[PDB]
């Protein structure tokens, strides 16, 4: 199993909050998605409401221009902490076990993540787990269930992009027992990235009659956050034409992403301050240590 490139089981993930702009307008969805109490418009814009996005190379965030989420397969919304919480207590695993009022209370995000995180993410103390003190079998809170369809479209920031406004655009590729399942975009330093936009611009017309999307809102600039020695800057878009990539599909990508995660983590430098020149190993442990320490993400183990 791999991820951006590099094989999954071996490394912590970064998870980056990756913000929604407009209550209202994920509020909307909620809404139409309900169809299918006190959960009100109130409620929601008392909380902050964001996507758990994954990635290994936290270097490139600045880069971010898109969050990429799968259309088809279903997304999970529950509540959760700011900071991780590490509450311990009567057991050896983290557990902060609370009722449904308790959770309302406690929780001043609004998370949403793949079904594969949940659990993962209540061991490592970012959310809950619901209770009524009557089953010792575990249980979360979980507000809605929705296909990534729904998010996308959605105007989105982080506080680590250059630009803030992001949209969610689909991405068919991502693999649901993979972290979050919601990864950020940075078409400068990703193949894929690239490839899966370079579609999305191809077809203007068919991603806007299908999805919530407009042709303006397709054309954000990524920075690029690294150079290689003589390639230069912009190696996710030297790397799909020279492997001649016709799709974001294309059999052939899967390789191409790995020899692109290998050849930036050992010959890349970095484009951005306070990290020009680093060398990713380098520059990557410092921006972890920024995120965590700016509480713009947490370090993710499954």
């Amino acid at each position: 199993l791999y991820f951006q490139g590099a094989m999954g089981k071996c490394q912590e993930f970064t998870l980056i909050k990756i913000y929604v702009h407009d209550y209202k307008e994920f509020y909307e969805i909620y809404l139409r998605n309900k169809k299918l109490e006190n959960v009100n418009e109130n409620f929601f814009s008392q909380k902050k409401i964001i996507l758990l996005a994954s990635t290994l190379k936290p270097e490139t965030a600045y880069g971010q221009n898109y969050t990429f989420v799968n259309p088809g397969e279903y997304y999970y919304v529950t509540l959760g902490f700011n900071k991780q919480r590490l509450h311990y207590g009567d057991k050896n695993y983290v557990n902060n076990v609370m009722t449904r009022d308790e959770i309302i209370d406690s929780c001043e995000n609004v998370y949403i993540c793949s079904e594969n995180s949940l659990y993962n993410l209540a061991y490592q103390g970012v959310i809950p787990m619901l209770s009524k003190g009557s089953s010792p079998f575990s249980d979360l809170l979980i507000l809605m269930k929705i296909k990534g369809e729904e998010l996308v479209g959605l105007r989105t920031y982080s506080n680590l992009s250059e630009k803030k406004d992001l949209y969610i655009l689909p991405m068919t590729t991502i693999k649901m027992n993979i972290a979050t399942a919601i990864v950020p975009c940075v078409s400068s330093d990703s193949a894929d990235d690239y490839a899966c936009l370079q579609d999305i611009r191809r077809k203007q017309a068919y991603y806007c009659e299908k999805y919530n999307l407009k042709d303006e809102f397709l054309h954000n600039e990524s920075f690029s956050c690294i150079q290689l020695p003589d390639i230069g800057d912009n190696t996710g878009k030297y790397f799909y034409e020279m492997e001649k990539i016709s799709s974001y599909k294309d059999a052939k990508l899967q390789k191409v992403k790995e020899t692109l995660y290998k050849k930036q983590y050992f010959e890349g430098t970095m484009t951005v301050e306070p990290y020009k020149g680093m060398k990713i190993y380098n520059c990557r442990k410092l921006v972890k240590q920024y995120i965590i320490k700016n509480n713009e993400g947490f370090l993710y183990s499954e």
